């Protein structure tokens, strides 16, 4: 595994402009393009973003790159986050990876709301923490994806996604 494949599985990949749950134009792995109703504008923002005559559709790699700039942006925020910063620093590279997964999935705000759970991770209390996170509304909401993320944390390996 690697982080793109992680999200590939979790968020899914989209190579053609789409609308999300909130109506927003998006593309690749959750890459929101714009908030205005206009396809016209997304199209344009994309072309731009990607750098050529895409026309509402990109490549796989073209997407990875977008995906790369977004992980980058997420990390950056994490480090500017005071609740998130310390946790993130405590984490070995791969679990850092799970934390981006979550953030990606629920925003920085939502993530930092798992008080006890973060403390647990920070402390490097890998099992209890596993246990704990299985209690949340997160786990009921999106079970599969929650389970995978949790194993990542438990173990600090790509066990849950590698055969996938």
């Amino acid at each position: 595994m690697n982080p793109f494949e992680m999200l590939r599985i979790d968020e899914g990949l989209r190579l053609k402009i789409y609308k999300d749950t909130e109506g927003y134009y998006t593309i690749g792995i959750g890459h929101l393009l714009t908030k205005s109703p206009s396809l016209n504008a997304a199209k344009s923002e994309l072309d731009k973003a990607i750098g050529r005559n895409c026309n509402g559709v990109i490549t796989k790699d073209e997407a990875e790159k977008l995906f790369n700039q977004d992980v980058d942006a997420a990390v950056r925020g994490i480090l500017r986050n005071a609740k998130l910063k310390p946790v993130y620093d405590s984490l070995d590279a791969v679990r850092r990876c799970a934390l981006i997964n979550m953030v990606f999935q629920m925003g920085e705000t939502g993530v930092a709301g798992f008080t006890n759970s973060l403390r647990m991770l920070q402390q490097k209390r890998w099992d209890e923490a596993a246990v704990n996170l299985a209690k949340s509304r997160w786990y009921n909401q999106t079970p599969n994806r929650a389970k995978r993320v949790i194993t990542t944390f438990r173990t600090g390996t790509w066990d849950a996604y590698k055969n996938l």
